């Protein structure tokens, strides 16, 4: 399937490692060119040598900043610009809650607000005068399927998810006569690093080992395996491509079956 | 029907006018005692005298409090303990946000989630181990129904109240075996004094009348007339009592129909 | 709370035993006269006997009826029309690899239960109830089950906002594990089973027919005259546990 | 992006005109073989026509078929399996005060169209595709429609859940206004029209079959590996607009 996407501009923020990265080399081998982005200089050059190494064709530049960060966000944009003149592809992708609710204080939930939560809005923001204008846009939100039913072990998690896919929503509505459409992609359980964080930190919280903890997990998905970051990519990819010019305002589980078993 | 609520002690927040007041009339009317709050306090004023005239059997506890702000909020709920040593029923309402997406800064999105968003998750944290201690409690979120479908003129209220529904079912999860119940009611259109300057201010913006504005709302709604806040109040008082006792972690429009219109 | 409920008629579907006599019950002590059906005449019988002499100056008719048979469930409104002149409330409360052996005819069968025994109800209560510009219908509502409850859930919604110009509301109510003979006979036929039930519902309870049906009365009152095409679930927190 | 889908064999439903003839279409430009199918003969003749001077190289089959009837269906799957030893692709594409005069036997006639015509035709591939270990279903969803629909969206999440463990993915795309042919006859009987449903659609455009096709044939690949038991709007934002 052609995506039509040779040449177009993609920002995929915190693309250094896990679902990022993925979507990164994806949106790479359909002809795009990158802004690369992340925390931790070192993780960021050893991504940026194997996508370049990878996609010798393509042009990528990699920036460090922390996209909650207001002027780390910022001057992403400005430099992305200044080095392509226009952002066609905008990946909103960053580290959600960290690992009971009345010991949450307001300080807590405030950071939560200032975190991924404001990172997605900010970022969409800078990107739609940039993208209007040019009249062809594509935002793809990950998100999370707390959003939609939230998780014990993820309550602020879904108080985020869910303000997101209702911000997806109403920008989409008022975005759609730009051609500029906005989606999100809620992932179920992907073999990231963060994933292999959370099962070494769960399996210490209850007492077990990662296996077992993982062996949960696969009893509750249908499909019986943990999602890999090639599958989650392939539909961040259709829905960033020329194809997907109709779909616009919505929230799609990506999970293995997760949300049928709810 | 006996709510089993004579001598419960109710915290109506935002209770000097509109929907508050009229659910803490309703409250004293089954026996309750209450605390009720307002920012203004020549108009919390008359409402205390309104209620004290009309119930003087009941105990009515009358506090200046701005519920979007810490401090205020930390100060009522122990002035509501020293008063009466408990709270039984906590009642979430407070004004939301004020009425093109990439024209909101980050100022106006934090301030957003200050409010309204901080408030009901602040306040529900500052009861919770009330209630648990003494295995009853009820908590009622007064949030609106954008948070499940967004309205153009309503983006900021949609992403808070999409939050609070997600919040509602997580903290539910956590005190049902408490007895501790936590639901929330999504007003479609209610006629407060609020509504009402929503029809004034939008009649300016769109070169019309109050009356046309009216007129356009009804033709949207099933029941073609606007709710009143004692039909609204008589859901509220009901998730507040005993007969309540199974419900918890939803979410009810009461709102003419509009939800079976979208 | 005064409910707003004297004199007015309801019909309760499936008020011999569990979820629905509760309801009859609840009905009566707000004021409500009342008609109720089941199939079984002896556990109707005995319904009967209990509502009547616990609620003495409220009139009863009672009705042998299959709900899910259109002649019997035509017969049951024109029954309760010639008895009291009106109708004022309706609840609908009526029985509801694997998959790809399930035949057209078993699929069929389900759809002449009570996805079609709701809707005819509905169809058969709602000139009456418009012609009285007052009316209430609450619906309590494995792979076919849950076909036929998105399929009631979305013609809830569906009806109400047709018949919410006429004051007939109509609203559904989602029971989680709530403690009716089914539910214990349910559990022998697969405490034991009990302990892992209670272990899924967040309150750690089975909920009782008189909660289910609390709430079922307040959407039949005066005082839920601002409510309709909406489904509530009654569950415990089964819900807010996905 | 590659698809994975040289050599699978796809069955479109209600392929001669609109959305399934582009879904057969684009199907067979990833390399899958077709089997075709509708009412109307010479429609489908035509259709036929188009796809074998389009797509030389690719195997099309076509069948009449009314899949509203069960022996149809049963010899339309029957036919296919002869034809090719394999189906690995099932697209459902088939049609779908006022409500108390709808009759019973009003009802009934919906349900024994597109709600058991979609679920008897899953039913007739499951075996098929859980033999394979493959296979893909893609199911295109007033007052008796929206009933059909809620029931097929509540389907299609029971199914996948029992089919996940075979790699059999189910999932239904749910189209806001495509220019098809019945939209072209629903406007005339009934731009000016065109003009007022534009106002709706947020992108203030009608969809073509082609970005509707697109979206089915993702479904339908190697790459949608992970996605099962979902329904998508592909509508122009209609359902950000309530
Ligand atoms: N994996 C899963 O199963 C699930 C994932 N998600 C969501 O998916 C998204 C991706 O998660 P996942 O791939 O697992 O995470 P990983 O931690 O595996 O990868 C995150 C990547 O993003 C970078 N990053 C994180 N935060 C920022 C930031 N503020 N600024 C810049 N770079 C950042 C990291 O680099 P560095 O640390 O150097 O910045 C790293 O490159 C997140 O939004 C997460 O909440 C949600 C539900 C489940
Ligand atoms: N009316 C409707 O149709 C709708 C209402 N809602 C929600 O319902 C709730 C009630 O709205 P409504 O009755 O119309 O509002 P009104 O403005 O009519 O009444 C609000 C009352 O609450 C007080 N109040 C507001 N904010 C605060 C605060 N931070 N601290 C203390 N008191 C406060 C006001 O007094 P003072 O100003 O002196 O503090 C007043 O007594 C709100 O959460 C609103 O978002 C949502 C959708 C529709
Ligand atoms: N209990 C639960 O937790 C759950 C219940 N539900 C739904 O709740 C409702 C009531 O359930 P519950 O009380 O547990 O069931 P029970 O079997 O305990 O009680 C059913 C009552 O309805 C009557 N009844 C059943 N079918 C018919 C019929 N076709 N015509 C006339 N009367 C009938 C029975 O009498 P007779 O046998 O004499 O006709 C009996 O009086 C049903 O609609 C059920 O599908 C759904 C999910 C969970
Ligand atoms: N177009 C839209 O905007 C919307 C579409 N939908 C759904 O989308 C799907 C396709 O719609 P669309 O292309 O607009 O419809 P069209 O009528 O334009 O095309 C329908 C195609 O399906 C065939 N067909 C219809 N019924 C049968 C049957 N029982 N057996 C065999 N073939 C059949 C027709 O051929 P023949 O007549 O020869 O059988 C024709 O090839 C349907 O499932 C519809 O309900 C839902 C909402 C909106």
């Amino acid at each position: 399937m052609d995506l039509g996407l040779k040449d177009k501009v993609a920002l995929i923020t915190g693309s250094s490692a896990g679902i990022g990265f993925t979507i990164a080399e994806k949106l790479a081998e359909e002809g795009c060119h990158l802004i690369i982005c992340g925390r931790n200089s070192q993780r960021l050059e050893q991504a940026y040598q194997s996508l370049a190494q990878a996609y010798p064709a393509q042009q990528i530049l990699r920036l460090v900043a922390d996209v909650h960060q207001a002027q780390d966000s910022e001057q992403l944009i400005q430099d992305s610009l200044n080095q392509y003149g226009k952002i066609d592809i905008l990946v909103n992708n960053s580290e959600g809650a960290n690992f009971l609710i009345e010991n949450l204080s307001d300080e807590d939930w405030l950071n939560v607000f200032q975190g991924k939560l404001i990172g997605y809005i900010r970022l969409t923001n800078l990107v739609l005068p940039i993208m209007k204008k040019q009249h062809w846009g594509r935002i793809v939100n990950i998100i999370g399927t707390s959003g939609k039913e939230p998780s014990p072990r993820l309550v602020k998690s879904g108080v985020v998810n869910a303000a997101l896919m209702n911000f997806t929503k109403s920008v989409a509505r008022q975005t759609a006569p730009y051609n500029v459409l906005i989606n999100s992609v809620n992932p179920g359980v992907i073999d990231t690093p963060r994933h292999r964080e959370y099962l070494e930190i769960y399996a210490k919280k209850e007492g077990t080992t990662p296996d077992l903890i993982r062996e949960r997990i696969l009893k509750t998905i249908p499909m019986n395996r943990i999602g890999t970051t090639e599958e989650f990519a392939n539909l961040v990819v259709f829905l960033a491509s020329e194809c997907a010019s109709y779909i616009t305002g919505i929230t799609i589980p990506l999970d293995g079956g997760l949300s049928s078993s709810a």
